[PDB]
């Protein structure tokens, strides 16, 4: 099975999954001066007033915190985007080192972490049917620097302890995913994949340009996850992010000149 060692990471992904190697691939380089400015992107439309946080489960490849996608609560629209998209859970990849830990990287720059919310289209009415589908899925990217902390993370950070291998979960009821965006909602924006197996292409990614920052601590706490179940030999979750992907025939647009 699948992971980011030696043996299985990232590397060795397209013999289980061929897409892997094809033309839309996630994440990528974002080189900010070949970005083109377009006035036609309308502003990201975020509405999470009414999101319904319901637990928070390491998966073996992260952590994420699941919502309930049942109706239309914390909704993405505006932008490149066409129709609703339903949050259905936010996870995140990180470094061992505050060096490296963002899938996507800015001019070559990697972050300590990146902040991934995973939305599907309404329009194809369950996430399964969504990934089969070019304009399925659209995920928020937020970086993380390291540096103050992140009053509205701490939440999440302080049940990780009661989730540190692989299958755990815990109940995780009235957390505010507002409380980890920043400021500007400026963009970047392309179509792409899944950056873990299946590697769906069926991603409209949106990367905003203005990172959070996280503390040392909050960051430290991460890392203390496992990969690996309880009973299995421990292997810490850190480098859980896969490397930039060759563009291709693809245009990364920007949001703001
Ligand atoms: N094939 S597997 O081993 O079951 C991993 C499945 C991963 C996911 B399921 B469905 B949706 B949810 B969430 B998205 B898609 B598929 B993809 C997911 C992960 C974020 C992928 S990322 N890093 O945001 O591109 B979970
Ligand atoms: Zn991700």
């Amino acid at each position: 099975h699948w992971g980011y060692g030696k043996h299985n990471g990232p590397e060795h992904w397209h013999k289980d999954f061929p897409i892997a190697k094809g033309e839309r691939q996630s994440p990528v380089d974002i080189d900010t001066h070949t970005a083109k400015y377009d006035p036609s992107l309308k502003p990201l439309s975020v509405s999470y007033d009414q999101a319904t946080s319901l637990r928070i489960l390491n998966n073996g490849h992260s952590f994420q915190v699941t919502f309930d996608d049942s109706q239309d609560k914390a909704v993405l629209k505006g932008g490149p985007l066409d129709g609703t998209y339903r949050l259905l859970q936010f996870h995140f990849h990180w470094g061992s080192l505050d060096g490296q830990g963002s899938e996507h990287t800015v001019d070559k720059k990697k972050y300590a972490a990146e902040l991934h919310l995973v939305h599907w289209n309404t329009k194809y009415g369950d996430v399964g049917k969504a990934v089969q589908q070019p304009d399925g899925l659209a995920v928020l990217g937020i970086f993380l620097k390291v540096g103050s902390a992140k009053p509205g993370l701490q939440k999440v950070v302080d049940v990780l302890d009661s989730i540190k291998t692989e299958g755990k979960s815990a109940d995780f009821t009235n957390f505010d995913p507002r409380g980890l965006l920043p400021e500007s909602l400026d963009y970047w924006t392309y179509p792409g994949s899944l950056t873990t197996p299946p590697l769906a292409e069926c991603v409209t990614w949106i990367v905003l340009k203005e990172p959070i920052s996280v503390s040392s601590e909050q960051v430290l706490k991460f890392r203390k996850l496992n990969f690996n179940g309880e009973g299995e030999p421990e292997e810490l979750m850190v480098d859980n992010w896969r490397p930039a992907q060759p563009l291709k025939n693809r245009q990364i647009k920007a949001s703001f000149k």
